[PDB]
This record gives C-alpha cells, sequence and structure tokens, in this order.
C-alpha cells in the first residue's frame, strides 16, 4: 500500500511479514503484516476487527486490494522473548510474571468465551509496553488460514484434528514455566522429539490419566513407557500456589486441563499487582 512508509522488518510470521510502519495519512505508528484471497478468509478475519480488549493487540484496518491482503495491527515496541534475554542474568521478578500470566489469561478469557482459539502461542506473539501491560498478537489468525513445536499441546502432536481452547492453555503453561526457570520447558526440534521431551517429563500418557489417547491417530503402542516427574524439579523457584497451577494447565487430558476463566480465580494471584517492568528500548 502506497498510503504506508516501511520504517524495518519486524520478523517473519506463519501467515507473512511483519513491518513498523507509518500510515501517510494519519502518521500513525502500526504494524503492517503483508499476508501470503479465499472468501471465508475475508470474513473470519473481519470477524476479528470486532475482538476488542486491553489484552489483545487491536486489529485497526484489513486491506485487500490487487488480490493481496495486508493486516493493520497497533503496534507494541517489545515481544516477550526479547524481554526474557534482556532479563537472562536476573531474571523477571515474580510480580511482574505473575502481572503478565494475570493479563494473558485475561486475555486468553475474553477469547475463547468468543470461541476464537489461537493455536500458536509463543513469546515472539506476546507484546509488551512501558506502561507494564502485555498483549496477545496474531490471535485466530490459524482458523482463517523452522516453526517451533516448542509450546504445542499433545492433542496435536497425536494427531488430534478438532483441538479446543485447552490447547492456549497448554502454550500459556510452557511459557509459564520458561519465564520462571529461564529456560524452555520442552525445546523439541521435531515432531516426535518434541513428543517424548513432554512424556519423559510428565510420564508417557495411558488410558487411566488421558481416556481415548490410545485411539488418537498418531499413538503408537510403542511409545517408550516414562514415569513421571516431580514438578519441585521442573519449576524449582516456584512456590507451591505457582506449582499447583501450573499442573492444572499441564494436564494431559484436554478436558480437565484449566480454563483460563478459572484460571484467574486460582490462589497464585490472590496478591497480584501490576508492577511497570524497566524497558529498553
Ligand atoms: C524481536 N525484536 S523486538 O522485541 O524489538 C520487536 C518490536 C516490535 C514487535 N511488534 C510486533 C507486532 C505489533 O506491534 N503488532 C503486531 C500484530 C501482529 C503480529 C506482530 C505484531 C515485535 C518484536
Amino acid at each position: 500500500m502506497e498510503n504506508f512508509q516501511k520504517v524495518e522488518k519486524i520478523g517473519e510470521g506463519t501467515y507473512g511479514v511483519v513491518y513498523k510502519a507509518r500510515n501517510k495519512l494519519t502518521g500513525e505508528v502500526v504494524a503492517l503484516k503483508k499476508i501470503r484471497v479465499p472468501s471465508t478468509a475475508i470474513r473470519e478475519i473481519s470477524l476479528l476487527k470486532e475482538l476488542n480488549h486491553p489484552n489483545i493487540v487491536k486489529l485497526l484496518d484489513v486491506i485487500h486490494t490487487e488480490n493481496k491482503l495486508y493486516l493493520v495491527f497497533e503496534f507494541l515496541h517489545q515481544d516477550l522473548k526479547k524481554f526474557m534475554d534482556a532479563s537472562a542474568l536476573t531474571g523477571i521478578p515474580l510480580p511482574l510474571i505473575k502481572s503478565y500470566l494475570f493479563q494473558l489469561l485475561q486475555g486468553l478469557a475474553f477469547c475463547h468465551s468468543h470461541r476464537v482459539l489461537h493455536r500458536d502461542l509463543k513469546p515472539q506473539n506476546l507484546l509488551i509496553n512501558t506502561e507494564g501491560a502485555i498483549k496477545l498478537a496474531d490471535f485466530g489468525l490459524a482458523r482463517a488460514f523452522v516453526v517451533t513445536l516448542w509450546y504445542r499441546a499433545p492433542e496435536i502432536l497425536l494427531g488430534c484434528k478438532y483441538y479446543s481452547t485447552a490447547v492456549d492453555i497448554w502454550s500459556l503453561g510452557c511459557i509459564f514455566a520458561e519465564m520462571v526457570t529461564r529456560r524452555a520447558l520442552f525445546p523439541g526440534d521435531s515432531e516426535i522429539d518434541q513428543l517424548f521431551r513432554i512424556f519423559r517429563t510428565l510420564g508417557t500418557p495411558d488410558e487411566v490419566v488421558w481416556p481415548g489417547v490410545t485411539s488418537m491417530p498418531d499413538y503408537k503402542p510403542s511409545f517408550p513407557k516414562w514415569a513421571r516427574q516431580d514438578f519441585s524439579k521442573v519449576v524449582p523457584p516456584l512456590d507451591e500456589d505457582g506449582r499447583s497451577l501450573l499442573s492444572q494447565m499441564l494436564h494431559y487430558d484436554p478436558n480437565k486441563r484449566i480454563s483460563a476463566k478459572a484460571a484467574l480465580a486460582h490462589p497464585f494471584f490472590q496478591d497480584v499487582t501490576k508492577p511497570v517492568p524497566h524497558l529498553r528500548l
């Protein structure tokens, strides 16, 4: 669009490139996403514009010109990944971790109530500002249409084609653990490796802990049998309230995994506050 001046490439995505750009007709700074056009996609994207919430990156406009699609979003200066790297030596203080988690759950609860899944949550999709807020980006873009498998729910890796809102809670749980320990929970480099790293930590699932798991499309009776490890070993500094919530976010059975709404009332958030982080832009 000749109506936008590309400032710089912010990065590539699962559905296109993202640029920081200025709207020559408004002077506004925005995030321009050039998508890499089906009618359903246009309508699916159209719904996302009505999805307004303080913890969701706002979709400002949809420009469909010359059979090409560009999405205009609000712009935030930093993603959680860069923030974690910058805090690698000291770690993110618990009060801030708690604040970010609490806000993300509010965001997810809102999206889920409208039946909008993410299905691709990860640090690069979480944006923060100088105000202490954090927002979900690239929401609901999955349905409308090497990649990291570190945050993928087990039901997805096992071939379930009708996943639910529970897949986002799983990803959030992985991110939660990563902020606390400062290291990826399940850093797999292939689908099977990802699955096995999960099994080696939470134990290989069976019919007892996950009814119907052995009927999943990609389930194999030949999977190695690993025992479950203790969470005190997995996320050390995290207190009992935190470990309790994390475990409910990482239940194998999607139906027993905690929902965003229920997680918001968990004791872990009893003392939540909204600290302002020290950001270097
Ligand atoms: C990786 N470098 S960084 O931290 O400087 C950095 C800076 C800005 C952004 N912003 C990205 C985005 C933004 O603001 N709005 C979006 C809507 C959809 C997808 C990505 C975005 C992401 C990362």
